[PDB]
C-alpha cells in the first residue's frame, strides 16, 4: 500500500439535494378591449364587458406564454379570447363596489365577483371625464376545468386577478 | 351615465398564480481533511477517513450557507465537523469497488455504502504516484435525523454524495 | 450451473415511488363566545365580537389538534385564544354585506373582511326572534406571522374561515 | 337592534386549510415470467431474464391500476409488457453482487445496477435446489422518459425496486 494527500484544488468534497421552492407567475395581456359605462355623479359602474386575445399573454417569459396557448392551457386556435360581461355592480360606497360578472375561459363561463375600488375619479386638463378604478378578486382554475391535466399542487388552483384601469371620456 | 375608453399605457389585465419548482441545490466544503492509504498493486483501499469542517459549507449563496449552520441544520456551534471512516472495501475490479463506512453527521453515526470509481491510477512527472477516484452514494437526512423540522416534502430524504478527489504521494 | 423456476406464490415483483397529495384540513372550535347585535329591521350588524378557545380546536384527529396548540402553531399556553371584533358592517342587501373587524391570533392583529351572507331572519314558535347567518373570508398565516416555522409549501398561506351562526333572541 | 345568543347545537366556527402530504405508492405486479441461472458452487447469476405484464399491476387500488395502463403511463395497448435481461454479475461475495442489465419500460431501454442480496442457497426436502434473493435499485423515471406528463413533483423521478424471489430447480 501507500498514502496519499489530497489536492485541495482538483477535490470537490460535493452533493446534491433537491428542494421545492413556491413563487408567484404575474403576468398581463398586452391586447385586450373594453366596453365602459360609468355614471361619476352615484359612482356606479353601468355596463362592464372586456375581451382578451389570449395569444397577447405576457408573463415575461416566451417559452412559457407560447406553451400557455397549448391544448393542456388556453387551446388558443379554438379559443382565441376570455371574454368577461359585467350583470350587476352593487355599490358599497363612492371607493368600493362588488361587481358580478360572467367570466368566460376556454368556452367554459362562471359568474365571478370582482372587488371595485375605484381609485380615482375626475374631471380633466380639457374639462373629459376621467377613472382610475381596480377589480380583484379570486377564480378557481377547477371552476373552468382549466388546465386540468396540471395538478392543483404544482400550479395552484386559485389564479388573482387584478385588473388596474385608467379611463377616459369618449367621442 | 357617460362611457369611457381604457388608456392601454396605463391599464394593466393582470393575474398572479402560485407555483412549485424542483430544483437542485449542490454545494462542496472549502475546508475539510483527509488520510488516504491506496495500494495500486490491487487497486484497493486500505484506509479513507475525512474530516469537513461544517463552517466551510458553500452552496453558492451566503444567507443559505449561514443557515446551514444553524439549530435546524447543522448546529456548527455543537457539532463543528462532519467525518467519514471507511470501515471495508470490497474490489469490484480495477475501476469500481463498493466503499462501507461510518458517517458522522451532528453526532449522530450511520455506516453507508459509497460507489468508488477510479478514474485514474498513474506515476507522475517525477515518478511519484497519483490517483483520480469518485465515491458517489445516496444517504437518508433520516436515518442522521438531520433537519428533522424541515419536511421531506419541501427538502427530500435524499442527499446525493458525490466526492470527486485527486491525490497525490505522501513525503 | 443449474436452472430454477420461481415460486410465485412467494415472489414479490415490487416497487416503491413517492408522491405528493393535496387535502383540506377542516376544523371548529368546540368551545367559543360570542356577542351578537343584530336589527332584524334593517338587516345590520351593530356589534360581534367573537372569542374562541384555541385549546378546543378538533380537525378530527387528536395527535394534530395536540400538535396545534404548541410553540409552531397557536402556542396556547401563552395565547389561550382568538378573538374578532367587527369595526364595520356594510350593507349590500338584506341578504348580503361586507364585515369588516379585527382578529387577532396569538397576540398579533390585523383587520379582515368576511362576507356576510344572512341565511334566515325569522321570529321563533314563542314570538322571539332568530338569525342564521354565515361569515366567510380568506385569511393568510403570513399576515399573521402565524407558523411562521410551516413552509407555504407544505400548508397553504391561505386558510379559509367559514363561520355558521344560528342564533336566538336574548334574556 | 336587538341581541342574540349563539345555538352552540347548530353553530360551526370552522376552517379549511390546504396541506400537501407525502407517501409512498407500493405496488407489485400479479402476472411476470423469469427465466434463472444460478450456479450455487460459486453464487453467481449466469443469465436473469424476466417479462412483467403491465396489464397485471397492483397498488393494492383499482382506479390507479387502471389509469397506470394510460397514454400517460405505460401505454399497455401499445406496450403491454416490461422487460428486464442481465448483462453481467459481478460478484461481491456469496451474499451480494452488483447485476447490470437491460430494463425495457414502454419500448424504452436503460442499463441498470440492482443489488443482489442472496437471502438463501439451499438443498430441499427432497434434494432439489432452493434459493431466496432479492434485487434492489432505484431507477429513474426520466431516464425511460416515463409518464414524461407528470411532474417530478407531484411523483418522484425515483422508482425504487425491490424483487423478492424464492425459486426452485427446474424439470
Ligand atoms: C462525505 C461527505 C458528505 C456530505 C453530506 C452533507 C449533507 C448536506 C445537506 C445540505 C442541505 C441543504 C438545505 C438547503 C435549504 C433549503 C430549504
Ligand atoms: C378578467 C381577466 C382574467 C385573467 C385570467 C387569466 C388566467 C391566467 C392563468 C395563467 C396560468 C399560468 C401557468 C404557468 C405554467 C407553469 C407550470
Ligand atoms: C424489474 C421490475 C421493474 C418495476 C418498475 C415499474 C415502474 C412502476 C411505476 C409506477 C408509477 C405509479 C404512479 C401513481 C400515480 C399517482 C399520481
Ligand atoms: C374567526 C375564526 C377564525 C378561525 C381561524 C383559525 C386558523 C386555523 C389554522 C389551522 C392550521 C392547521 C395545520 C395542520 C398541520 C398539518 C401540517
Amino acid at each position: 500500500m501507500k498514502e496519499y494527500t489530497l489536492d485541495k484544488a482538483h477535490t470537490d468534497v460535493g452533493f446534491k439535494i433537491k428542494h421545492l421552492q413556491i413563487s408567484n407567475v404575474k403576468g398581463n395581456f398586452k391586447d385586450y378591449s373594453a366596453v365602459i359605462d360609468f355614471d361619476p355623479a352615484s359612482a356606479e359602474f353601468k355596463k362592464l364587458d372586456v375581451t382578451i386575445k389570449i395569444a397577447s399573454v405576457n408573463t415575461e417569459n416566451q417559452t412559457r406564454d407560447n406553451h400557455l396557448q397549448q391544448d393542456d392551457f388556453f387551446k388558443a386556435k379554438k379559443y382565441p379570447d376570455m371574454t368577461f360581461t359585467m350583470k350587476k355592480y352593487e355599490k358599497i360606497d363612492n371607493e368600493k363596489g362588488k361587481m358580478t360578472g360572467t367570466l368566460t375561459i376556454a368556452g367554459v363561463s362562471k359568474d365571478i365577483v370582482l372587488d371595485a375600488e375605484i381609485g380615482g375619479v375626475a374631471k380633466g386638463k380639457d374639462g373629459k371625464e376621467k377613472i382610475g378604478f381596480s377589480l380583484n378578486g379570486k377564480i378557481k382554475r377547477s371552476d373552468f376545468k382549466f388546465a386540468t391535466s396540471t395538478s392543483t399542487i404544482t400550479l395552484s388552483d386559485d389564479i388573482n386577478l387584478n385588473i388596474e384601469v385608467e379611463a377616459n371620456e369618449k367621442e
